[PDB]
């Protein structure tokens, strides 16, 4: 057996690709068929390989992920129901990386130092519950959640869960890393066994080789345009041909990442050459050996069975922007401009920013930094304003060693805090008027509603940090910087030459300021305590058990129209400061979704007093009242981030089913873990049948069982009604999770409590 630790962190932890190997050639002495490199990772981690029925897209599959990571923003509610399970210490390794409540102000010594004071009390209960629980914490400055695990914890053949929605991120380094809300995250850190919807899989073959200004983000912008964000739900994305080993370890890593765009549990690709070396130069030159003594089980077997297959030619593709509310409205860089005029987008950019995990890196730094210099070398400084945000704290020490950080720093950027910052909303945005219609370019993933700044008005495009660089320094999208010129200071146009960088530095990655903080599961010791009257923290009260009856005469909050994804259910910016209070979270529920019966966000029918009004009062009017309500909704609702708060907000305010023609994978497995019930229609058309002022009778829930649809009545106000069929995909454990009120309550009644 090889003793090959799983991080620098975690000595005695060792990869086990023995397990791994066992548990696929069982596998596949039952399947009797070529399998993908996914199935390989994913059955190659089941809890029975021996028993498990295993059928695409129609199988629970339970699993035993290597290890959890968590971010700050969904790691509060997460530890506090692994409080509750009373156990002493975390399973498996798991991580808190703080990254996402640094806010944007002035830049990064400024900004931190700022946070470190305004979220005290947040930080200080993550480190003394990662202390406690046996949790590794990397503190404020750290980095982004999924830089650090490139860095120090993906590997080939991994499986990892992360509550985040971007955790996909490590299939960049050959693992299958899943988003998942914190209740799944607290089954592994309890022991039991992961449950995930069996995969089906998209193979995307690449051919060619990047050319120019094309970079790696112009793929996944290119696939999200093809499959629409509803275009990858329920399966995991596999990239594989020729094309592949033209692509470094951390471009492959923003592929997989903004996977989760299109809805996908999540992208991988094959254990390379370019992974060997990105392991290598950190550290993990061993894990690196052992994987090419594996790489049988780490790569495709031959002739392997894809569901969906696409195929792009990287030679031929083109630079990419996509938006400006959808990440799946793809355009090229060379023609955005005319579309931004047909359709009144703002031309003008007001800030470029690059960053996020999407795009973070070393090699994305080294492209936007040498399309800087160009300007630079000109007399030009930035037209747009111009944010930086280094993924990691290492990535920051190491291009500020080597330079980038002053040529951006030369071009009039700001660089902000190794945070996630502008991309949730961490942003103390003074360049507008709150309304103010704006164009704003990011080499982000989502850009949805105007979600970095809070205004609905603000027109996001994401793209690369090069085109972001070049499109700062022009200050409008009628620039393509393939093909126009610029005006250097001394009166003479140049034309911007394609970006060319290193992958990697030459000499070792510099790694910054000291920010991790390991458990001392010595004596541990140190309890965690949460202020009784802290308006950030608050300890969960347990949801109320079923009662054994039907849903009769349920109440309509609201019966959303168009896109409702969880931006719209729970809001993140200003919310992010209650992530650990759930009361006081819950004033946001549904404020962004639209009502059909008015096309209004926020203003509902109260049913009693008949006065519109805001989502969240009318719900806890409803609670007050005895009133239970539904949400209606429409496809793939939940769509985008990870947080259980989406589902957690709903079953506080007295929420009892979301009834839609479709749901996004992460929130109808978080529906399901607080209690509620997420149901679709049998027949969409039916969305179409229920008015708002419907009541609506979930009835047969005493005969609740897995692949049978329930009846609803819908009870119309002239007394007509009429009975449709909702389908459902609970098996038995997470019926059993509904009828002790949510998947915790039936953790609690099965430890005798
Ligand atoms: O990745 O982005 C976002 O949105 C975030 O990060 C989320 C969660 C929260 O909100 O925190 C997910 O998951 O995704
Ligand atoms: S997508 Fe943005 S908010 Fe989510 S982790 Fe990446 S940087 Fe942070």
């Amino acid at each position: 057996r090889a003793k090959v630790a799983m991080s620098h962190f975690e000595p005695h932890e060792y990869i086990r690709y023995d397990l791994l190997e066992k548990n696929i050639d069982i596998v596949r002495k039952r399947l009797n068929r070529p399998l993908t490199l996914s199935e390989k990772i994913v059955y190659g981690h089941l809890d029975d390989p021996a028993n498990q029925e295993i059928e695409r897209g129609k199988t629970y599959l339970r699993l035993r992920p290597d290890r959890v990571a968590m971010q700050d923003a969904t790691a509060q509610m997460a530890m506090l129901q692994f409080i509750s399970s009373g156990l002493p210490k975390v399973a498996v390794p798991s991580t808190i990386h703080c990254d996402h409540l640094i806010e944007a102000q002035l830049g990064g010594e400024k900004d931190l130092r700022r946070a470190k004071d305004i979220n005290q009390e947040v930080y200080n209960f993550l480190a003394t519950a990662g202390a406690k629980y046996g949790v590794g914490f990397w503190r404020p400055g750290s980095g982004i959640i999924h830089q650090i695990i490139l860095e120090n914890y993906a590997y080939p053949g991994v499986l990892l869960i992360g509550t985040d929605s971007h955790t996909p991120n490590g299939g960049g380094l050959g693992g299958i890393c899943i988003g998942v809300g914190g209740a799944d995250a607290v089954d592994v850190m309890a022991g039991i066994p992961w449950e995930l919807k069996c995969p089906k899989v998209i193979g995307v073959k690449l051919t060619g080789s990047l050319s120019g200004w094309t970079s790696p983000k112009d793929v996944i912008l290119k696939v999200a345009g093809i499959l629409t964000v509803k275009g990858g739900t329920g399966a995991i994305v596999e990239y594989h041909g020729p094309g592949v080993d033209s692509i470094s370890c951390t471009g492959m890593a923003t592929i997989c990442n903004m996977g989760a765009e299109i809805g996908a549990t999540t992208s991988v690709f094959p254990y390379n050459h370019r992974m060997k070396k990105y392991l290598s130069k950190t550290g993990r030159a061993d894990i690196a050996n052992l994987a090419d003594e594996f790489k049988d089980h780490l790569v495709p077997d031959p002739g392997c069975h894809y569901d969906q297959v696409i195929e792009i030619n990287l030679s031929e593709l083109k630079p990419h922007i996509n938006g400006p509310f959808t990440p799946d409205l793809a355009h090229p860089v060379a023609e955005v401009g005319s579309v931004a005029e047909k359709e009144g987008w703002p031309l003008d950019i007001r800030v470029g920013l690059i960053g996020s995990c999407t795009n973070s890196s070393y090699e994305d730094m080294g492209r936007s930094a040498a399309v800087a210099k160009q300007a630079l070398a000109h007399g030009l400084k930035c037209k747009s304003q111009f944010t930086i945000t280094p993924g990691s704290e290492q990535i920051r020490a190491t291009i500020e060693r080597d330079g980038y950080a002053q040529v951006l720093r030369d071009v009039g950027g700001i660089v902000l805090a190794n945070a996630c910052g502008p991309c949730i909303g961490q942003w103390d945005r003074k360049d507008i008027k709150k309304g103010e219609k704006n164009t704003i370019v990011t080499s982000y993933n989502r850009n949805f509603t105007g979600r970095n700044d809070a205004n609905p008005e603000t027109h996001a495009f994401v793209t690369s940090p090069e085109i972001v660089t070049a499109l700062a320094i022009a200050g409008t999208l009628k620039f393509n910087p393939e093909t126009d010129f610029l005006t250097g200071k001394d009166g003479k146009k140049f034309k911007l030459e394609a970006p060319d960088a290193d992958e990697l530095p030459r000499a070792e990655f510099d790694p910054g300021q000291d920010t991790y903080q390991h458990p001392p599961k010595d004596s541990s010791g140190q309890r965690v305590d949460v202020s009784p009257t802290s308006q950030r923290l608050q300890l969960l009260e347990p949801f109320d058990k079923w009662d054994g009856k039907d849903l009769e005469d349920l109440q309509i909050l609201i019966k959303v129209k168009g896109k409702c994804t969880t931006d719209h259910i729970s809001a993140a910016g200003p919310w992010l400061k209650f992530r650990g209070h759930l009361d006081n979270i819950s004033n946001n529920l549904l404020i962004g979704a639209i009502n059909i019966e008015n096309r209004k966000a926020n203003s509902v029918r109260n049913a009693v007093t008949q006065e519109f009004g805001p989502v969240p009062d009318t719900a806890r009017y409803y609670k007050q009242h005895g009133i239970r309500w539904v949400v209606i909704g429409d496809e793939n609702y939940g769509e985008g981030a990870s947080r259980e708060h989406s589902a957690l907000e709903p079953r506080h305010l007295g929420g009892r089913a979301i009834i839609t023609k479709s749901f996004a994978r992460i929130h109808e497995t978080n529906l399901k873990k607080q209690g509620l019930l997420p149901l679709t229609f049998a027949d969409p058309a039916d969305y179409n049948k229920i008015h708002p002022v419907d009541k609506l009778t979930i009835q047969g829930l005493k005969d609740f069982a897995p692949g049978k649809p329930l009846k609803c009545i819908i009870k119309h106000p002239n007394g007509t009604q009429e009975t449709i069929l909702l389908n459902h995909t609970f098996n038995e454990t997470q019926i059993e999770w509904f009828r002790a009120g949510s998947a915790l309550n039936r953790m609690k009644e099965l430890q005798q409590k």
